């Protein structure tokens, strides 16, 4: 089991960490969702599907910077939604093919009324999402840590 980003950055067997830089809607109004879809950005596969089945959860999700201070919202994982930042581990997703498959995570963040101007700064860390991988074969329990950075400023009109 291993993963990589759309940019080619890999986290190999056994886990590790990587940086993910994402483009964001440049203007978001109060009450409107800023969508951060990582399913187009993070992909993983199973390295021996002939015998092994891999199980993958969103172990933890944390907020930082302008997201921590200026937004509230949710994370959607494989079709179900939970409060973000997270308070518990999600149910698992099955990986059973060598063909790369999206990690089905997306953030839905809405600006608070009191925010004004630039709510997220270009190049700043906005979130850390931890992928946890186990299997039905041995005692492997590996974590893949994705550090999510903003490519551009996000503006909230007051
Ligand atoms: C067939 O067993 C051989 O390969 C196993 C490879 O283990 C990696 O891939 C598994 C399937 O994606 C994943 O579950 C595991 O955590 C590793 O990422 C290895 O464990 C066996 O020991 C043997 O080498």
């Amino acid at each position: 089991f291993a993963c990589k980003t759309a940019n080619g950055t890999a986290i190999p067997i056994g886990g590790g960490s990587a940086n993910v830089y994402v483009n964001l809607a440049p203007v978001v109004n109060v009450g409107q969702n800023l969508v951060v879809d990582l399913s187009t950005q993070i992909f993983c596969h199973n390295d021996y599907p002939e015998t092994i089945t891999d199980y993958v959860t969103l172990q933890r999700g944390s907020a930082y910077g302008g997201v921590l201070s200026n937004f509230s919202g949710t994370v959607k994982y494989s079709g179900s939604s939970y409060p973000f930042p997270t308070t518990s581990e999600t149910p698992r997703v099955v990986y059973n093919s060598r063909t790369d498959k999206p990690w089905p995570v997306a953030l839905y963040l809405t600006p608070v009324s009191s925010a004004g101007g630039v709510a997220i700064k270009a190049g700043s860390l906005i979130a850390v999402l931890i992928l946890r991988q186990t299997n039905n074969y041995n005692s492997d329990d590996f974590q893949f840590v994705w550090n999510i950075y903003a490519n551009n400023d996000v503006v909230v009109p007051t």
